């Protein structure tokens, strides 16, 4: 597997819940980048060097993803709730001396990110979320069209071992299909093939796939519950935040993203990028530039 | 290898313009067509058909593309697996037997064929029984987190091919057994005859049979929904006397009664809960049989 972060260090950050793997590069204020599904930290390989000019970039595999340890799940999928993941990543950052940092997340990592921002806002200077709405918003807008478009939210949330058994027949197909279907182009062309190899290899592990289901099960249950409490209490993110979404991505299909985030964040700016779901790989120049400007403010 | 679960029933291959319908046929009296759903075959009626055969000519048909029925070639709109097309084919199948006015009971997908038939060609039906469904439109209109999680397979199997086909091929035996177990009241296969499960397992083992089921659900998400929507908006109601049976632990139930929802679709509908999960004729065969004979006798 290729090193897509030449000159970046590599850290195994030990936490109470297992090791976080991270590539580390650049200098300046600490910036944590979190990938999503079905990816690993290497999805940032096109924009992390450009951020590394101005920030200490920490490119972490999510708890349970990539090369991070997989905490053993439980009946409530607790370690793979965004709340628990946020906690583990806060722990990881503290091991590096980062108790106050900037954070950008995409997909699942963006959900960890806004949940981190709601649970422990004092940990964040600024927050960027890439192509998501809050988990609560997806479920609340889950009508016919949206249930078809993001079917995997209900399918991967099905009780073990049903998704795992189906995914295990041909893991390569599913990871490649999920990658392809949410690009603007509808194929794998936006991706560096060495990055695809990373995604494909991570997905080839049955326990890694279980973890991803656990993450989606948390997303259907505890994640939704945590979010529901916040939205019904009027708890807003107080960290300055950037919401970037793809014009052909997931967030914009059932809502106007900036309108939704103004319900969740007291201080949010947003910008569409011409892109599918995978903003940092489909549109790396426009994404890196959006993140450099926001975090330099 | 595959047990004969309808002793005394014969076996018909009914020709239609879109391929053969397989049916087990028994009894005498007014014609009664029994339609199975997903992921079963006609054999799901094996505990209730003998009871109905005391008073009806019972035709126990494999849905087009299911079981041993032929699989008509699908197209971009999944047209032969829309409930409208399936109903036209079964109307044609019944005509081959001289049945132009018949009683109809369907479960699951076959229940969807059945109420669509009732809507499109009500004159063909003496009475209609639907087991453990609401109309397709109602499921989709009620699509929320809870339902999306409970009937996930409606959006999963409706994904463009070959995605659900490929994943179903990952472990087809587990999938059909999981689908059967998870919708029973017990949560295992204990309510099913092991010989019937073999039929379901063997039908589900053919990739082309699984593809058709996916076509059925693709139609369930698109054309079937649009056909239902037109009837909603035009105020068209099923005029034939209708029985709506649902499992107390089935898919149709939730918070609002299936009966109140069927009253928006049917002029003349009675309804009863059966202590059962989704698979009323196998989980509650006596309670289902008696409700059906009671209703179809009138
Ligand atoms: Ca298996």
């Amino acid at each position: 597997l290729a090193d897509l972060f030449p000159g970046f260090g590599s850290e195994w950050i030990n936490t109470s819940s297992g090791r976080i793997f991270a590539r580390v590069g650049g200098d300046g204020p600490p910036l944590l980048l979190l990938h999503g599904f079905p990816q690993t930290h290497v999805m940032w390989h096109r924009v992390a060097p450009k951020l590394a000019e101005r920030f200490k970039v920490i490119v972490a595999d999510l708890p349970g993803y990539g090369w991070s340890d997989m905490p053993e799940s439980d009946e409530q999928h607790t370690p793979y709730t965004k709340r628990a993941m946020a906690k583990q990543l806060i722990e990881a950052m503290e091991q590096l001396g980062h108790v106050h940092f900037a954070l950008a997340g995409h997909d699942r990592g963006a959900r960890v990110s806004y949940r981190l921002a709601l649970d422990s806002p004092g940990r964040l200077s600024k927050l960027a979320v890439l192509d998501i709405l809050p988990t609560y918003e997806y479920w609340q807008r889950m009508n016919r069209a949206y249930a078809l478009k993001i079917y995997h939210w209900s399918f991967l949330a099905q009780p073990a071992p049903l998704p795992e058994n189906l995914l295990g027949g041909d893991p390569d197909f599913y990871v490649k299909a999920k990658l392809a279907s949410w690009t603007r182009a509808g194929d794998l062309s936006a991706f560096d093939p060495r990055a695809v190899e990373h995604y494909r290899i991570a997905f080839a592990d049955p326990m890694r796939r279980h973890v991803m289901c656990e993450d989606y099960r948390a997303g259907a249950y505890a994640d939704f519950e945590h979010d529901k409490i916040d939205v019904e209490a009027g708890n807003k993110i107080p960290v300055p935040m950037l919401a970037l979404w793809g014009a052909s991505g997931i967030a914009q299909s059932a809502a106007t993203p900036l309108d939704v985030w103004r319900k969740w964040a007291s201080d949010v700016q947003g910008a569409p990028i011409e892109s599918g779901h995978f903003l940092p790989e489909e549109a790396p120049d426009q994404t890196a530039e959006a993140l450099v400007r926001f975090f330099s403010a």
